[PDB]
C-alpha cells in the first residue's frame, strides 16, 4: 500500500521551496544555496511534474544580459534532460530594499514604474519557458501605520498596474493568465487584498476581468482563522481557481509554510475532496519551507512527504464518496435537497404558496435532526482507515 | 469641552441593543425586557436620530394579525411623539429552532421557502415605516462539519434567495436597497460570506448587483484579525458602503459587541477619519450590548458613551487633517504621490521610458526613508490631545 | 476492527454535556431537558464508567431540603442499577445572576461568602456519592474593563477562598482533592488564571498546595492558541494532572466543545500518546456539547464518537511507539540524548571541560540535521493507518 | 505641555533595537550596521538612562580574546563619556546555526554544554559592567513537530541549566538575578514556557527560586491573545517582576516589536497605571524594532516616541487615580470591597453565618448593578484628555 507520485499527478514546487537556506528573522542560513539545475534533477527523481520560479531565483539580481542568457540556457538544458515543465512564474517585488514600501503601490511613483518594468521583463521569460499562469503576490503592499497609505489611492494604483499588465499581454498575443495571491499580513503589518474574498472582489473592477483569477495558499487564509476549503469553493463557484499553493499551518501565527498534510489535517482532507470532486485540473503546487533544522536529506524527505500526503488524502476522500453508507448519510442530512432550487416555480408561485408560510409547520421542521455528527464520524473513520 | 449628540449626527441603535436582557451561553437574563416604546423615548432623550429592528423585536413571533397591528400602532405613535426615524430594518432568521441549519441555505427546502416568506412580510413593514436599507445577517448559514454543507450548492441557494428578494422589490416599485452583513463564525462554526471581501464578491454574481451593498460590523472583521478601516475603504472604493455597524471588540474571541470606542481605540480613530473624509452619509448605527453586569442606568450610560466616543474621535481626526504640520508630514511620506497615476502616459510610454528601468537608480530610491513613524506619532499626539 | 468502550476504559461525561438543550447566545433550546436518571442509563449502555455534575444539574436551584433528598435518592438508585460511579463533582457559580461579577472574586463581599457556602454544601454531597476530585471553574471571575477589578486584590480573594475550602476538607477528614480549571475568556472578557501555567503558579501560593491540581480542557488552551499536549506535559512534570476535560475546538474563537477527536486531530493524537505513555490513571472525562442541530439520536452518536475516537488514537499511538523503525528514528533525532543530564559531572567539571567551549566545534555540531521531518512523517503514517 | 525624558525616568534600550538593520524573513537589510558607541551617544542625547546587550551585539561571534578586550574598552569609554548604565545583559543562544534545535534544551548534549559555557562567560562580563539582571529568552527551545522533543525531558534539561547557573552565581558571590522571558512561538513552532504563567510555575521547581523572576514582554503575551496588565499583576503578586520589555503589537500575528504606545493603546494605559501604582522600580526597557521603512532619522524618532508615550500615559493614569469623581466611581463599583478579606472571621464563623447562605437574599444582590461602564468611560475621558 504505497503512494508513488508520477508526472501525471501534476505536482510542482517553487525553486525557492527546496532552495530555502533557512534564514529567519532570528537566524542565519543553515543550508548552502542550491543550484536550480540540481533542484530540477532531484525533483524529477521524486516524481514531480515541474517547477516554478521568481525572476530572482533563476537570474541573480543585477545580472547583465550575458549572464542572464547563460542562467536561462543552463536551466533549459535541465528541463530538457528531465522532461520537467514550468507551468507558472512570478516576480520578486519584495526582497530588494527598493521595495520596502511596495511594488505596485509604493508611495514613490518612480518605484511603481520600475516594478512594472521588472514584471514585464519576466512575463516575456515565463512565456518563452511555457508558463500558462503568472502569479502576483504583493507581499510589500500594505502598511504598519494608518497614515502611511491611503487605501483608496493604493487600490487605484493596484488597478492601474494590473490593467497595464493585461494591456501588455493582449498586445503581445500571449496565452498567459494572472493569478493574484492573497496574504493577510507578513511582511507588512496588514497586506492589501488580505484574503481570497478581497482578491476576487478586486478582480471584478479590472478592465478585463477574464484574464485574472486567484492563487490561494492554505496557510494564508488560515493566518486569518478562515476555512480554506470554503474559500476555495467560493473561488471555484466564481470560475476563478487558476492555481493553488499547498502547504500546512498551525493556526494564527507567523506564516509557517510546513509541508502539505502538516498543520490542519482535517482541512487538508476536505480540500483534497473538493479539488478532486470539482475536477480542478491545474498544477498541485507546493509553496513550503523544509524546516531549518534539516540537512539536504531532510529537504528531499519533506518534499516527498508533500506528494505522499496528497495521494493518501486523495484515496481516503474517494473511498468516503464511494461508500454506500456515506451516500445514504448524505441523503439523511439532506445534501440532495441543498442542490435543488428553493424556488424554480418563481416568485409569484412562492408568494401564493401557503405551504411556505401560512400553513408551514415550523415546529415539525425544527424537530428534524440534521444527522451531521453521524456523517462527520463516517468521514473521520474514512480518513483514519478505520473504514 | 462637551460633546452632545443631536439628531443631525444620525446616530441610530437597534431595539435589540439597549433591549438585550443579558442571556449568554452560560447565564440567565440579568435585566427585564424593555417595551420598544420605552427604548424609543429614552434614546430620543439621549439625542439619537432613530432606531432599527428585526421583525421579532417588534412583533413577538406567532402574533396574530390583530396583535401585529397593535404592536405597530403603538410603535408608530412613539415615533410620532419623539421625531425618531427608522432608517433600517432586518429579519430574525436565527432564533427560532426551525432556523438551526440556516434560513436561505438550510438543507431542508421547506425551511428555505419559509425563510423567504418571513423576510418578504418584513420588507413590506420596513417600507411602511420608511426604512431605506434592509439588512441581511445570515448568522445560521454555515456549518460545524465539512460534509454537512456543500458550499457551491449553498451559494447557489443564497444567490437564488437574494435574486428573488430583488425581484420582489422591483416588482413592488420599492425604494429600498439590501445590505449583507458578514460575520466569520458564531453561532455556526464557520459562517458563509465571512468577511466584507467575501460579501462584495458574492454581490457581483447577483442578477441586479446595484440593489446590494454591505453592512460591515467593526467587531466581526476583527474576529478574523482584519483591519476594519482597510475593509471599509475597499467597500467605499467599490461604491458599496450602504450602512455600518459600530461597536468594539477586543481581538479574536467570541463576538463582544462592546460600546463603540471600547476595544481597539486606534482602529476607531482611523475608521472615523475615513468615514468623515470620504463623506459617508448613512446612519451611524450602534450594534452593541451593554454588559450583563449593568442595570438600566448602565444601559443608558453605555448607549450615551457610544455617541460621545464617535464625537470625540471626529474632533481629533478633523484636527489631525487640518494641522499644517500633518499636511507637511503627509507630503514628506509621499501620500500626494500615491494619489497620482503611475502611468497616465500609457503602456507604450512606460515601456520606452529608460528612467523606469534601464537607468532607474534602485539604490537611491531604496535609501529614501518613508518617515511613517513621525507621521504616526503626530496622529497619536492628536488622538490623545497632546496636540 | 472495532473499538468498544468498557467501564475499564474510565470514560466519564458531565450531566450537562449530553444534557445540553442547545441554547446559545443567539438561539432557543432545540432539545427538551433530560432527566439525570435517563442520562445515567443511556451512558451505561454506551460503555461509560461514570458521570459528573454541578450541584445545579442534579438539584434545581432553590429546592427545599425535601426535594433535594428526593433528587439524590433517585440519582443514587440509577447509579446502583447500572454500576456507574461519580468520580468528580463541581459547583455552578456562573448561571444565577447573583454571580454576574464572579463567585469567589465578586466585588460584593456578601456574594463571595454566599459562593463559599454553596460550594461547601456541594463538597459534602460529592463525598457522599464518592467523588475523589472536586473541580473549580471560575467562569465569572474576571472583567470586561480595566478599572472594574484590581487583579492583586482579586487573587488575594481567590487565595482566601481556596485556603478556606482546604481548611474545611482537612477539618472534616475528607479524601477529596481540588482541581482548578483554566479558561482564557468567555463568559467574561478576560478570565483570571487563564491557562494551565497561570493555575499551576497560583497553586504554589496556597497554604496547602498538595490538595490542589489542575483540570485542563483541550479547547480552553487552544482558545489562547497554545499547544495542549505541551501544557499537559508541564502539568504532569509538576505532579498536578488531577483530572482532564476532553473535547475538540477549531482554533481561537468561541468555546465550541465539539466531541473529542473533532477540532485539532493531530493534537488529539499527541495528547493520547502522552496520557498513555505517562500512565495517567484518572478519568477520561468528556466536557462537550452535541451540536444544537442534533436530535436525541445525534446526542448519543456524538457521545459514542468521543469514546471511539480516544480508542482509535490509543491504538495508533501504541503502534507508533512500538514500531522498531520509529524507535530507530527517535535515536536518529536524539530523543535518547534529551533524556540524559547535560551535566551530571557538575558545575566545576563543566567549567574545566574544554570540549564544551574552547574546543567545541560549533560548525560540525550545527551541520548535523535533526531528522525531525522523517520522524513526523512516520507519525502521520501511523495515525492514518498507512502503516 | 511637553514630556521630556531624563535619566531619572529609567528608560533603557537594547543595542539590538535601534541597531536592527531591517532584515526580515522576506528581505534584506535596509540600514547599515551601527557601532555600539554611536548608539550609546545618541540614546544619551535623547534622555535614556542606559543600554542592554546580548554578548554577540557587543563582541562579534568568534572574536579572539584580544579583539574582545578592545570591543569592551571602547564601549566602557562611551559609557564613561555619557553617564549611561548597563542594568541588564543577556546571551544570544538563537542566531548561530548550532542553536537550531535550542541552547539549554537542544537534543545534542554537546550543544547544551556549549550553551552553558557561552552564558557563563557573559555573566562575568555583565557583572563587570554592573548589570543587576541577567535575562534568558529561550527562543530556540521548542519544536515544529510532536516527536522531536519530549517536553518532560526538555524541562528536566531546562531546570538543570538554570540550577547550574544559580550554582555559578552563588559560588562567585555575584549580586545578579535571572529573569526568564516567555514567548509563545517564533522562531520555533511552539516555544517552551510560552507565557508569564508557565515561566512563574517553572521557577517554583528550581533549587533556589529566589534568584529567578520574569522579564515579560508586552507583544509576547498579546501573541497568545492574553491581557498583558493581568499577567503583570500576577507577576507582581508573586514578587517576581524583575524586569519588563515594553513595545507594541497588533494582535495574534508575527512578533512586531512596534514602539511602545503603538499596538493596543488602552492596554498600554492600564499597564502604566499598574507599574506606577505598584511602585515598580526597575528599568523601563524598550525591546522594539524601528520599521525597516525607516532611515536613521526615523530610528531616533521611533526611540524618542517610546519614551514620550510612556510619559503621556503616566500623566493620564495619575490624573485618573487622583480625580475625586473617579474615586467615588471606584467606591460605586465596590473596588474597596474587593480589597477586604471575604472571611477574616474564619471558617467556623462563615459556616455559622446564616447571612452568607440560609438568609442570603440572592435576588437583591443580583439586582445590584456594577457601574463598570461609567467607570470605564471616565478612564477613556482621562486617557484622551477629554477630562
Ligand atoms: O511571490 C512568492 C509567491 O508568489 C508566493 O506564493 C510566496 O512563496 C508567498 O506565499
Ligand atoms: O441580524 C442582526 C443584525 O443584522 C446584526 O447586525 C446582528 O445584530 C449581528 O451583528
Ligand atoms: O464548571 C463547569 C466545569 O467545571 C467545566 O469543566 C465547564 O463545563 C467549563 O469547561
Ligand atoms: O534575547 C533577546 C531578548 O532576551 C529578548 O527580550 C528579545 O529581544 C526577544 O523578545
Ligand atoms: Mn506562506
Ligand atoms: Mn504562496
Ligand atoms: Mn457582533
Ligand atoms: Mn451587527
Ligand atoms: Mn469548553
Ligand atoms: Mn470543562
Ligand atoms: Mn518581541
Ligand atoms: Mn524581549
Amino acid at each position: 500500500m504505497n503512494y508513488q507520485p508520477t508526472p501525471e499527478d501534476r505536482f510542482t514546487f517553487g525553486l525557492w521551496t527546496v532552495g530555502w537556506q533557512g534564514r529567519d528573522p532570528f537566524g542565519d542560513a543553515t543550508r548552502r544555496a542550491l543550484d536550480p539545475v540540481e533542484s530540477v534533477q532531484r525533483l524529477a527523481e521524486l516524481g514531480a511534474h515541474g517547477v516554478t520560479f521568481h525572476d530572482d531565483d533563476l537570474i541573480p539580481f543585477g545580472s547583465s544580459d550575458s549572464e542572464r542568457e547563460e542562467h536561462v540556457k543552463r536551466f533549459r538544458q535541465a528541463l530538457d534532460d528531465t522532461g520537467m515543465k514550468v507551468p507558472m512564474a512570478t516576480t520578486n517585488l519584495f526582497t530588494h530594499p527598493v521595495f520596502k514600501d511596495g511594488g505596485f503601490t509604493a508611495n514613490d511613483r518612480d518605484v511603481r514604474r520600475y516594478a512594472l518594468r521588472k514584471t514585464i521583463r519576466n512575463i516575456d521569460l515565463a512565456v518563452e519557458l511555457g508558463a500558462e499562469t503568472y502569479v502576483a503576490w504583493g507581499g510589500r503592499e500594505g502598511a504598519e501605520s494608518g497614515g502611511a497609505k491611503d487605501v483608496r489611492d493604493a487600490l487605484d494604483r493596484m488597478k492601474e498596474a494590473f490593467d497595464l499588465l493585461g494591456e501588455y499581454v493582449t498586445s503581445q498575443g500571449y496565452d498567459i493568465r494572472f493569478a493574484i495571491e492573497p496574504k493577510p499580513n507578513e511582511p507588512r503589518g496588514d497586506i492589501l487584498l488580505p484574503t481570497v474574498g478581497h482578491a476576487l472582489a478586486f478582480i471584478e473592477r479590472l478592465e478585463r476581468p477574464e484574464l485574472y483569477g486567484v492563487n490561494p495558499e492554505v496557510g494564508h487564509e488560515q493566518m486569518a482563522g478562515l476555512n480554506f476549503p470554503h474559500g476555495i469553493a467560493q473561488a471555484l463557484w466564481a470560475g476563478k481557481l487558476f492555481h493553488i499553493d499547498l502547504n500546512g499551518q498551525n493556526g494564527i501565527k507567523y506564516d509557517q509554510d510546513l509541508r502539505f498534510g502538516a498543520g490542519d489535517l482535517r482541512a487538508a482532507f476536505w480540500l483534497v475532496d473538493l479539488l478532486e470532486s470539482a475536477g480542478y485540473s491545474g498544477p498541485r503546487h507546493f509553496d513550503f519551507k523544509p524546516p531549518r533544522t534539516e540537512d539536504f536529506d531532510g529537504v528531499w524527505a519533506s518534499a516527498a512527504g508533500c506528494m505522499r500526503n496528497y495521494l493518501i488524502l486523495k484515496e481516503r476522500a474517494a473511498a468516503f464518496r464511494a461508500d454506500p453508507e456515506v451516500q445514504e448519510a448524505l441523503r439523511a442530512s439532506r445534501l440532495d435537497e441543498l442542490a435543488r432550487p428553493t424556488a424554480a416555480d418563481g416568485l409569484q408561485a412562492l408568494l401564493d404558496d401557503r405551504s411556505a408560510f401560512e400553513e408551514f409547520d415550523v415546529d415539525a421542521a425544527a424537530a428534524r435532526g440534521m444527522a451531521f455528527e453521524r456523517l462527520d464520524q463516517l468521514a473521520m473513520d474514512h480518513l483514519l482507515g478505520a473504514r
